């Protein structure tokens, strides 16, 4: 599924194994350890 990809999209986050400095991690990503982050 892409699903909660793209609603990382939606959501104006990157899918990252790590959050950069200043970023929130909002939910996950599909895929194994996608986080997304904002």
């Amino acid at each position: 599924s892409y699903y909660s990809t793209l609603q990382c999209r939606n959501n104006h986050g990157h899918c990252r194994r790590l959050c950069f400095h200043g970023e929130q991690w909002i939910g996950n990503c599909n895929g194994r350890h996608q986080h997304c982050c904002k």
